[PDB]
């Protein structure tokens, strides 16, 4: 099943501040077909504003995993992508959304299991994350005023993974 | 100037009811060098989630103009594109986000003064709305779960229109 390989696209949000991204998030993962949804460290969660901002993708909510370490999120991936908003000075190979899509759906095509990691508001992953990824994703945007927010980040990496994938079976 | 060609791009949310959703708009906007937002009969506004969730991009918002009819706020665009979330039976051009941002480069090169036109949250626009718009452009969902939040949409709009843009630039 066609529909089905998106569940293997893992949505990995590291020590999201704002409850209210997670939803978002949530929210912006259904509109797309995806499901499976890891938060490492939430501040606030479970909260009212994740389950509102999700706008009836409680059920991606409810399955969440919550976990308390990076490694534990990403147990079992073939591969891991990491989201970057600047110029993070680490050499990785460096992957605009629809490179990035292009990779997922190589993985969720030989049965893989593809991890794309989100950091902190404004922040971002830290350097120790971004090294634990193989590929680092970059959305490009006006220098002048560079980071989106999370929710809009999932949204655009999770619409260029349908886009895809509807490319790939000729839609 | 390039960077100023993005300046004709007229984001235009009719009848906006949350307006933490104008505010996200507004953010969504500027990390991909817009900023001209137009508001239709916006039922909160201004409003402290607007100023919240724009995350700096409060010079949008000070800037936006706020008009009674839709009309109004299509004035003197060369070309005017309406957002559909579903099957709207009605058979005007309908393109993809990355279609739509092919249209906008073409009336930013030819100094036109495009409008992006959003509607409401869930409901969308109304038929004689949509009547309005010269071309349709729909984000490819799962029709399952199909419509995205407003803020996310305007994201995956703007986020294509800036990709069109870096192209026709060679980067």
């Amino acid at each position: 099943f066609q529909s089905m390989m998106l569940d293997r696209i893992r949505v990995v949000l590291v020590n999201t501040s704002h409850p209210g991204n997670i939803g978002g998030a949530a929210r912006a993962m259904k509109n797309m077909g995806l499901s499976q949804l890891v938060l490492v460290q939430p501040e606030s969660f479970p909260h009212g504003d994740a389950v509102a901002r999700a706008s009836g993708a409680t059920d991606i909510l409810d399955a969440a995993r919550v976990v308390d370490t990076l490694e534990e999120a990403l147990s079992g991936c073939s591969v891991v992508l990491g989201t970057s908003a600047r110029d993070r000075r680490i050499p990785w190979p460096l992957l605009d959304p629809r490179e990035c899509a292009t990779t997922c759906l190589e993985h969720l095509e030989a049965n893989g299991e593809v991890a794309l990691v989100f950091g902190r508001e404004y922040a971002g992953l830290t350097n120790e994350e971004l090294q634990r990824c193989q590929f680092h994703v970059h959305i490009p945007s006006d220098p002048e005023f560079g980071s989106l927010n999370l929710a809009a980040a999932v949204q655009v990496l999770t619409y260029e993974v349908r886009m895809a994938w509807l490319a790939a079976q000729g839609k």
